[PDB]
């Protein structure tokens, strides 16, 4: 019986040596990323002429991502900010059991944005889970601080949201249905 061995291709050592980082990579972060478009400006808000680059920047990037959400009809956020764009404002509907909830969110841009994230808070379900700090300031997964940091500044506050919050929800949100936290 022939067992499996390893069978000749038309391969070299580097189309597989690639095609491996085309396996070792993540598909849905890729996939998410690949339709948020990426920003440029390396600037923060204590940057003037140059945060307000940075600003249209992240406006022009969370347009297209709202816009991909109404797309997919998984339009799942709304969100606005003072003038200064340095400090912001929103709502989030997660669906589950064909029920609506929806979660009030805000969060500061700090100094030294875009390089440091800016941390989310959820002020409601203060309280409601365990992977929350005080005040209602979410905890992310721990691949998120170090993926931010590798992209910095091409990442902008429509990926803190599609790869932060986003995740968040789908797992916290459906524990505090069922722990019923909120119904």
């Amino acid at each position: 019986v022939t067992e499996l061995t390893v069978e000749d291709s038309g391969e070299s050592l580097e189309d597989l040596m690639a095609k491996m980082k085309n396996m070792m990579a993540d598909e849905a972060t890729r996939r998410v990323v690949s339709e948020i478009p990426v920003l440029k400006t390396n600037a923060g808000p204590r940057d003037r002429e140059l945060w307000v680059q940075r600003l249209k920047e992240e406006y022009q990037s969370l347009i297209r991502y709202v816009e991909n959400n109404k797309n997919a009809d998984n339009d799942w956020f709304r969100l606005e900010s003072n003038k200064e764009g340095t400090r912001w404002f929103g709502k989030c509907w997660y669906i589950h059991d064909l029920l609506k909830y929806e979660f009030d969110i805000e969060f500061d841009i700090p100094i030294t944005y875009p390089t440091t994230a800016p941390e989310i808070a959820v002020p409601e379900l203060d309280g409601k889970t365990a992977k929350m700090y005080r005040g209602g300031k979410i905890c992310l997964t721990d691949h998120f601080k170090p993926l931010w940091a590798r992209n910095v500044p091409k990442f902008g506050l429509a990926h803190l949201m599609a790869l932060g919050l986003g995740p968040w929800l789908a797992v916290e949100i459906p524990d505090l249905i069922q722990k019923g936290v909120i119904q």
